[PDB]
């Protein structure tokens, strides 16, 4: 449950945030899942985000186990 990216919905971060410097500007509060399933950068809550997706990962594989392009805008 906590191990793992579920139930826990947050600011998507097309951007980035070096979970410290905060750069949204621009993305939905969501489940991490779901933003970078979009194919984003980083998803968090403000300034304590996770850089998200990697693509072809560990990462993205997890938060998006059906293909990118999945929620609106990196759709």
């Amino acid at each position: 449950s906590a191990d793992q990216p579920k139930e826990e919905k947050k600011e998507c971060y097309y951007n980035l945030n070096d979970a410290s410097l905060c750069d949204n500007v621009l993305a939905p509060n969501v489940t991490k899942q779901e933003c970078c399933c979009t194919s984003g950068a980083g998803w968090g809550d403000n300034c304590e985000i996770f850089p998200c997706p990697v693509l072809g990962t560990a990462e993205f594989t997890e938060m998006c186990p059906k293909g990118k392009g999945f929620v609106p805008a990196g759709e």
